[PDB]
RNA sequence: GCGCAACAUCCCCGCCGGUUGGGCGCAUUGCACUCCGCGCAGUGAACCGGCUGCGCC
């Protein structure tokens, strides 16, 4: 789960919140530290309330569990936590 | 073929299916990298398959 070191994965998050909407309102959070390659967000039952979001490299992405960790992200609190694996997208 | 919905407890809304998006509800705490859980309804939204009826060649 948490403890390797690739990018980051959020949780918890609000379903309510359409896909759009939460794709920009993460990116103007999430680039007070760090640049942002590219944000992912889907509806469907699996990944509904979760966000796969990748910087620079490693430790531009450190940098995100780094703050915040139980943000009232629209009324409930965020949990980050590193992505197991790499997006594939940075295999090249 | 073209244009329409009279019939409607103000107006607007012919019928049956369906899609996309919006709403509410149930369920979901879930690690992905093209979409996709389900239910409800005057969804005063846009459209797709048909059909009924009215008017005009
Ligand atoms: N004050 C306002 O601002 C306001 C608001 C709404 C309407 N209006 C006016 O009020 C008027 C009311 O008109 P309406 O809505 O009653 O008529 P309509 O114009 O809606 O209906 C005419 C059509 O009904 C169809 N039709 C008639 N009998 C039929 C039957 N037996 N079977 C199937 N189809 C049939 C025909 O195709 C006909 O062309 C309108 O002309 C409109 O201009 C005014
Ligand atoms: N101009 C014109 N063409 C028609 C009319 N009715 C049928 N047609 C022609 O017929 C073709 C088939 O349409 P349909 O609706 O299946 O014809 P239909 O079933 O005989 O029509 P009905 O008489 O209502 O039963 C259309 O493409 C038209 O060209 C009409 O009233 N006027
Ligand atoms: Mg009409
Ligand atoms: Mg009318
Ligand atoms: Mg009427
Ligand atoms: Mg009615
Ligand atoms: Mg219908
Ligand atoms: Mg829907
Ligand atoms: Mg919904
Ligand atoms: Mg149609």
């Amino acid at each position: 789960e948490t403890r390797p070191n690739h990018t980051i994965y959020i949780n918890n998050l609000n379903e309510k919140i359409k896909k759009d909407e939460l794709k920009k309102s993460l990116h103007a959070i999430f680039s007070r530290f760090g640049q942002i390659l590219d944000i992912l967000v889907s509806r469907s039952l699996k990944m509904r309330g979760q966000a796969f979001v990748i910087f620079k490299e490693v430790s531009s992405a450190t940098n995100a569990l780094r703050s915040m960790q139980g943000f009232p992200f629209y009324d409930k609190p965020m949990r980050i936590q590193y992505a197991k694996t790499d997006s594939d997208i940075i295999a090249k």
